[PDB]
């Protein structure tokens, strides 16, 4: 079907953090059935980001998650038409990021229309002082609410010299058409920046995901 | 000085809710020393707005707040330079609105560069189905944190049919230069849409703010 | 009926980070003046290992001056009285929740208080007792599901300037049907007038007035 | 040390929206298997007018199967033991907080538990007893200021399908110095196996295993 073993990705992100705009474009590819992907990103406007790049990574498609036969894959059923999602990223120190990504599909390439905004970050925080090393792996909880799919997950950014920085994720998925809604379930995630340049004008990012249930 | 009894307003807001972009430019004027301001907003893009126009209103200048003599005025002190603020708006039903405003000054007219974003608003919540009536008067609490000025406030939208809809504001004001930093204090608020057509493409908005110390 | 001058008796039972304590108290106040004072004594778990400041706002909106044009849910609930529950969330993850059941005996209000708070950071302002006082406040009260709710942005100034934020969420419940009021505010002002070295004894005061929009 | 088969003995004293209650419990489990079961008997405040489920995750991470590659904060903390504190924030505003002090007598863990919850809507799932059970979950544990933290996105599926979200914030404090683990997870699956009409009697089971994630 539309969901081929191998696929491409085309995306652009426009946003602002603490009132300073920026834009990013990216090209990538993944295997929707293996739940793996990869993508190169470049800062098109507003470089060099004066904040931790990590806050952005998870915004850069649940379609790339390995769903077992026993669990309805809300996300793949949504295509060709596609789906969009809304996300809340509440940081333990007050910082807050809002994001949106509209997902379309051009032939064999997913196209993302991404918005991203973040405010109230302390200048002395791990975010504005770029003290983030990476996001820890996670297990997202997803459940139906009002005919759509909700996804929540407790995230953590290990900092330099140890210690963690928590953020609570609150994502909402909305399919453009009617699809089989699934039962409560989870999706383990692992996102890492493989490489990047001095100021992150160029970044290589990878994500791995697989869904499952209780135990 | 720099700020005068009567000054004008020019604003351009660009933003999105639930993923739907829109643009609104506004115009208006007010009395900075009397805490009063009026403005007529107009939806230039994304109309008709699919959500309650009330969640935008507080985003459309603390300069407009009557300040007592015994309390430092962090706002009037920032110009000619000016200041910028970031706000977090958290609604009781998961809805979260984020916004920023960069206020500069052209002669006797303030210019705003606003950005507004809100997500996760329940499809059947009060906001998306536009069942709100307006904001109740309020009292903001301003305090200093890391050399800047914070300001929090418990906000409530009166819903049609009575009952309210709570939201919490968390604002951070940043003067574009070094200015005196006030002790703890409050700002009484009261905003209202005075008029507007059926889907709020055109809106007349008013506000009156008055800062004071604690009750004695 | 609520007279111009009233007395107060009370006992609190609670814990902070799992460590138990108990405090009893006596006082008086002027319901219509919105003023009151009291002397509290630590009975168990003393000397207290956390800032007393977190307990004060638990130690009765009856003691708020209410203007004629605003329904006074509180002064009405008596002689039956009312009860309340409150969530107190501090920015650093410290969370306390309390309840108070207020009854009336002659001219003396009787309080049965429960206080519990957890996850206070070992080196935070609370456990390190680095708080100075609560700043005055303005509580927002609105009817919800047939009962009255009060929310307020609170803040403690810590030693050497600086503030520590906490959000209050209170639910008040009349013991018998009373008239529900419209949306209104209550300006508060709570202060510890005196205390001995370890706070085993404390004299507390509060002043408050209800009002509507600016 | 900690044996392959151990016993449990506990007592919970608490309140919900101002109404006290107490529940005694006895049980056992396989600590290396992450399996445990117990029988709960209400001793006060019965019949409980609120969803029993809000209380279940309060009724010992020792009962979780830790692989060899992860430090076991809980098992190394004996026989001194440890205590924990927890915030449970529900989406409709209800808030619960608890603390458990855990000691060891031979082969029987001994829990002294406290439980408090406020602001639960009268018409909400909890007060209307509209809950079915907690959904399985994965707890995230990381170190903070010398102790262990564990947060989880919980969810009660309600009658009529649909879920009620609750955010857990737990802090684990070993009664002695023990090695601190790196970031990790603990899947959980808790459930009531049997109960009587007013839940005065309840059999509870829990299954848990620790892991490092993909």
């Amino acid at each position: 079907s539309v969901i081929k073993p191998d696929m491409k990705i085309k995306l652009r992100m426009e946003g602002a953090v603490n009132g300073h705009p920026f834009a990013i474009e990216g090209v990538g590819l993944g295997k929707p059935f293996e739940g793996k992907q990869s993508m190169d990103l470049k800062v098109k406007e507003g470089g060099p980001l004066p904040f931790a790049y990590d806050i952005l990574t998870t915004v850069f498609n649940r379609v790339f998650a390995k769903y077992p036969e026993n669990i309805v894959d809300y996300f793949k059923q949504s295509f060709p038409e596609g789906y969009s999602w809304e996300r809340s990223m509440n940081y333990e120190d007050g910082g807050i990021c809002i994001a949106t990504n509209d997902i379309t599909l051009d032939g064999d390439c997913f196209i993302y229309e991404i918005r991203f905004d973040g405010v109230n970050f302390p200048a002395n925080g791990p975010v504005m002082q770029k003290r983030t090393v990476k996001w820890e792996p996670s297990t997202e909880k997803l459940y139906v609410r009002d005919g759509v799919l909700k996804g929540d997950v407790n995230m953590a950014l290990l900092l330099e010299g140890g210690g963690h920085y928590r953020c609570d994720f609150k994502t909402t998925y909305k399919a453009k058409k009617v699809v089989q809604l699934p039962d409560y379930h989870f999706v383990d995630h692992r996102i890492e920046i493989k490489s990047h340049d001095k100021d992150y004008n160029n970044v290589n990012l990878h994500e791995h995901a697989e869904a499952h249930s209780g135990l």
